């Protein structure tokens, strides 16, 4: 090819122009998102059973659904849990890569057949099947400045006039509402009901019948009587709308003759569907919409549209409202994307300056500036072909590839530049000879590098999803570069190049002296190859010694501008007490950190571990990065200060912590353990086993650290016993007590009604002041058989006992989530395996199982050595082909430890970790450490084979020839990726991991390789005569 | 285009005053005028 | 073996069909062109 396009310059431009256009077109169509799909698909089955104890949601809702979940393809493990608020979720996690759309409908379908088995109330409230893997693009929150309307009014307004335009915007794949629209709320009154001889059953009956609809049919509908001339539909009784109209509902007619209307027996008002959660914003009521992102839509663009549509409705907001954005991920994506383009444009400038320092001619430095961008635009078209989307992974998987692109443009141009000056051949013919020396090598580099990155793409689980992004980007960029270095660069070189004091004059004089001295040093070494082979063993052990000492992490944490703040109160703490902690928690942020904290979305009664009235959260939103100079105002520092202060709080286990790097997954740090109950021992016996395990992990503080439960400890709970014999004696149907007791205290959902063009629920529930203490049970009356009321105290016995507010299951059997992490200096593999032994001596019938990340790590860890056994062998086969021998490829492979040593030394000194970015960081160093060695050997073999020069003489010439192209590749690449190391702003956690691993590895790869590859080639050649 | 409609305002207070359940009023009106579907029957081996 | 079905395309009824099967089975009984069980799958 190079000798075909060399005399065909125009045909090279056309292919270059086509590639450039492909990138331009595909840049305007590629999706942009912070991260691609990583977590395995997960389907959540939420079911609400109002006013239900924790046990009931398990023995009638969760268990029935679990039993009927049969014949679903690619189901990896099923987990569920039922809290004390009536909500049970069943998260089904599927195999990685399975079509989530087909998975969800399959899960929904089995639920649809099992819906009749569930109680009536669960079906009435509806069961929702959602996707839990996706993460919110942003959370737009609306507040009330004037405080003239509670959250319910704000939530009702949002669901009526803000949820429609937002959900119709371009790219908004799903909008969730953090609230409930109005719902006619009827506050009953036990004192008044007993006066009029009524019971809650009567109230339910009247509502169910006086707010219905009828099908009147038609007036003169077919078949008609002969001669008809009119036809019109009939409209019969229609639902009620006004709260006053509900009051007029006639409930009873007294024997005297008076009327007993509902409004005289119960207060009626427009309230919320659920008062479980009370949101706030700097101490003001608020509600928000959780906006998600559709598959294949610009995250930056969509967040621009949403912020534009809300500007349209800004005037229409009733006085007192305002739109705030506590949590948004597009501003971070903007920085994490521009910072990359600031590097892909700095490298081009640096390559232009670096070559101009060595060659001293403008026409030479213009060849890479046109050959590097062509590949960058080209890889987008290839990247878009596979369906990938720009994100924090591919971009950081492309900054690593800039090293590969440059060295495939410096080598081609530099070698041509050397030939013209040494041999004196003309530019149009120098390229023909120059490319005749490296056309074979470059094609070989494509296969060797393709044999090192491709195996990475075959991993499994979440890690395989992250790795597949880097491997395809690097491979695509690397593959194009070789092709664009065999088709375009030769054409530009001949056409553009021309035949051939101060600072540059001095630099050449000094460089010429250095290269002459460098050849002298290698000459001295090659006469005593025995001594320096020892140093190659003292360097490999250093690599092994440091590699094991490096802690293993998943992804670095980044200052995303938002950090959570849990809040847990003792057992049974009411809503009022929690809101007192959440107010002094919000006061600290706005008082001791007024210059960093922007807002505090002080949610209440909601928690990740569980749900109830004794839990809270506060999504603290920090000021923009530009307003937080220094490290003293980063998320890491702020959290540490807050943790120190909250240790002084009494009656609350408050603790703050930053978000994970990839919020779609959990913490992804430590291990996840399930304490199954295989033998059906029961919950109480299971807890006795967990306590036994907890009291036995204490014997191993040096391996297992911070082992804690994830559920909720059992708490006191009122128990009412209906004396069956007494009830029959007094003539009260047990089916009536279960309703008065269950409707007065737990609230009931009678039917729907139409208001302002929407359908809203109707809830009946006792007034707040009559359902508080145990003494209030005796305040409720129920009609007997003869019409004489009786109190609950007459036929009900009550006592206090213990129960679990949040029962849990796993794979259909009860469990107790146990979380933890390995002790410092000990790998999770040993800590994970230790728990198996510890859990293996628990009472009979109590097994275990690993879930979450650990279940994935129990599979991915198998492939760690196997994939690199294929990679190493295939690379050797490619090298053996290139050099046409079995022994020579050893010299090339043996430089791999040289490259890694630099990365580990830099990472260890900087205190980084063996995270995902670092692992890919090594590969480019290993990939670009051999690319500099494959050419040193191939030149030495070429000189020795053709010109017949002796071995020692040939190697000395080979190193002299390849001293310039090695330095300009290392000097330009290291300077190109120096910003990524000094960076300390937004998205610096990922930049530092990539930057430090590369710059450190490159430095020792360059220095050692140019002194060792000549040693390897001679020693290998000598021994294998 | 727009068509006439025949609204039947069923006075609820009067209904109970005359001792007629609102359930009967809704069923008799719907069944009489609009026609009601009760249950299937077997005709020549087919369900109708 | 061939799975033959006597679809009743006239709404005669189950009783008539079983009556029809006997004749059709009989017509094949006197002109053997079948083997093995010639079993009926139903009850």
């Amino acid at each position: 090819m190079p000798n075909f396009f060399i005399d065909r310059p125009i045909f090279a431009w056309v292919i270059a122009i086509i590639i450039m256009l492909a990138g331009g077109l595909s840049i305007l169509k590629l999706p942009v998102a912070q991260y691609p799909t990583i977590a395995p698909p997960a389907i959540s089955i939420t079911a609400m059973y109002p006013g239900a104890d924790a046990e009931t949601v398990q023995n009638t809702v969760t268990q029935v659904i679990e039993q009927n979940m049969n014949g679903i393809d690619h189901l990896m493990y099923m987990s569920s849990n039922g809290d004390s608020t009536g909500t049970a979720t069943i998260t089904l996690t599927f195999e990685s890569g399975t079509d989530p759309d087909i998975a969800q409908v399959q899960v929904q379908n089995k639920l649809a057949l099992a819906t009749p088995l569930l109680p009536q109330e669960v079906q009435q409230q509806g069961i929702s099947v959602e996707k839990a893997s996706s993460s919110f693009l942003m959370v737009v929150g609306v507040i009330n400045t004037n405080g003239t309307m509670n959250q319910d009014d704000i939530s009702d307004y949002v669901a009526a006039n803000m949820k429609d335009p937002i959900s119709r915007t371009s790219g908004v794949g799903d909008v969730q509402l953090f609230g409930s629209q109005y719902a006619m709320r009827i506050w009953m009154d036990p004192n008044k009901l007993n006066n009029f001889q009524l019971t809650p059953v009567d109230v339910i009956s009247a509502l169910k019948a006086q707010n219905a609809q009828v099908a009147a049919g038609q007036l003169g509908g077919t078949p008609p009587v002969k001669g008809q001339q009119l036809n019109a539909s009939i409209i019969a009784q229609t639902r009620l709308t006004n709260t006053e109209e509900f009051g007029n509902i006639l409930l009873k007619v007294n024997q005297d003759g008076s009327q007993v209307r509902l409004r005289d027996v119960a207060k009626i008002e427009l309230g919320g569907e659920s008062y479980d959660v009370v949101a706030k914003f700097n101490g003001q009521p608020a509600s928000g919409l959780g906006i998600k992102l559709a598959t294949g839509a610009n995250a930056l663009d969509t967040a621009n549209a949403i912020r534009a549509e809300l500007a349209k409705m800004e005037p229409f907001f009733p006085s007192g409202m305002k739109i705030v954005y506590p949590y948004d991920t597009t501003p971070f994506v903007k920085i994490s994307i521009h910072e990359v383009v600031k590097t892909l444009v700095e490298a081009i400038i640096l390559v232009f300056l670096v070559m101009y320092l060595f060659l001293q001619n403008f026409r030479a430095t213009l060849i890479p500036t046109i050959a590097v961008p062509v590949v960058l635009l080209g890889t987008f078209a290839v990247l878009a072909a596979f369906g990938f989307s720009i994100n924090t992974l591919t971009m950081f998987g492309m900054v690593l590839a800039i090293g590969l692109l440059v060295d495939d443009a410096i080598v081609v141009v530099e070698n041509v530049e050397r030939v013209m000056a040494e041999e004196g051949l003309p530019p149009k013919e120098a390229t023909r000879k120059s490319m005749g020396q490296i056309q074979g090598a470059l094609v070989g580099i494509a296969m060797v590098l393709s044999a090192v990155f491709i195996p990475m793409a075959f991993f499994g689980g979440s890690t395989g999803a992250i790795y597949r992004q880097f491997s395809i980007t690097i491979v695509s960029a690397m593959a194009l570069s070789v092709l664009v270095a065999l088709i375009l660069t030769p054409a530009l070189c001949a056409t553009m190049l021309k035949p051939i004091t101060g600072f540059f004059g001095w630099f050449n004089r000094m460089f010429d002296k250095s290269t002459h001295h460098y050849t002298d040093s290698v000459g001295n070494i090659l006469r005593s190859t025995g001594r320096y082979l020892v140093l190659y063993l003292i360097i490999v052990v250093g690599m092994a010694w440091l590699f094991v000492r490096l802690p293993s992490s998943f992804l670095p944490d980044e200052d995303q501008g938002v950090f959570l703040s849990m809040a847990q109160l003792p057992a049974g703490a009411t809503q009022e007490r929690t809101q007192k902690v959440l107010d002094e928690m919000t006061n600290y942020y706005l008082t001791k950190e007024k210059d960093n904290v922007e807002s505090v979305f002080a949610v209440n009664g909601f928690g990740f571990a569980g749900r109830g009235q004794n839990t809270g959260i506060a999504f603290v939103s920090l000021k923009d990065w530009s307003q937080r100079p220094g490290e003293e105002n980063k998320v890491e520092a702020i959290t540490a200060r807050a943790m120190g202060y909250f240790s002084q709080i009494k009656d609350a286990m408050v603790f703050a912590f930053n978000l994970p790097a990839i919020v779609e997954l959990g913490t992804a740090t430590g291990f996840d353990f399930e304490l199954i109950d295989q033998g059906g021992l029961g919950h109480e016996k299971l807890t006795q086993a967990r306590n036994q395990l907890f009291g036995m992990v204490a014997q191993h503080p040096d391996v297992l650290t911070g082992v804690r439960p994830n559920g909720l400890e059992d708490t006191p709970q009122f128990k009412i016993d209906i004396d069956q014999e007494k009830a029959q004696a007094l003539g009260v149907s047990i089916s009536d007590i279960n309703t008065t007791l269950g409707a007065a205290w737990g609230g009931s959902y009678v039917n729907d009604f139409i208001d302002r063009g929407r359908v809203k629920k109707v809830y009946i529930m006792s007034e707040a002041k009559y359902r508080m203490l145990p003494e209030d049970i005796g305040k409720w009356y129920v009609r007997g058989s003869d019409g004489q009321m009786v109190p609950f105290s007459a036929f009900s016995t009550s006592r206090w006992e213990y129960g679990s507010p949040r029962l849990e299951r796993y794979n259909g059997l009860p469990s107790l989530e146990i979380l933890g992490q390995a002790a410092p200096g000990k790998s999770t593999g040993e800590a994970m395996a230790l728990m198996e032994e510890l859990a293996g001596k628990l009472p009979s019938g109590i097994g275990y199982d690993w879930t979450g990340m650990s279940y994935q790590e129990r599979l991915s860890g198998n492939q760690a050595p196997a994939l690199y056994a294929i990679s190493l062998i295939v690379v050797f086969l490619c090298l053996a082909a290139l050099y046409e021998s079995w022994s020579i490829p050893f010299s090339v492979m043996l430089v791999v430890p040289l490259g890694v040593v630099g990365a580990l030394l830099a990472a260890t000194f900087r205190g980084l970790t063996n995270d995902v970015y670092f692992q890919v960081g090594l590969l480019t160093t290993i990939g670009l450490s051999a690319k500099n060695a494959i050419l040193i050997v191939e030149f030495a073999k070429d000189l020795m084979e053709k010109e017949g020069k002796g071995l020692i003489e040939a190697t000395l010439e080979a190193v002299r020839m390849r001293l310039r192209p090695i330095l300009m590749t290392s000097l330009a690449f290291i300077l190109g990726v120096m910003p990524l190391v000094i960076s300390s702003g937004a998205g610096s956690g990922a930049q530092n991991a990539v930057g430090t691993g590369v710059m450190g590895g490159m430095v020792t790869a360059t220095i050692l390789a140019i002194f060792f590859v000549p040693v390897f080639f001679v020693v290998v050649r000598r021994r294998f005569s």
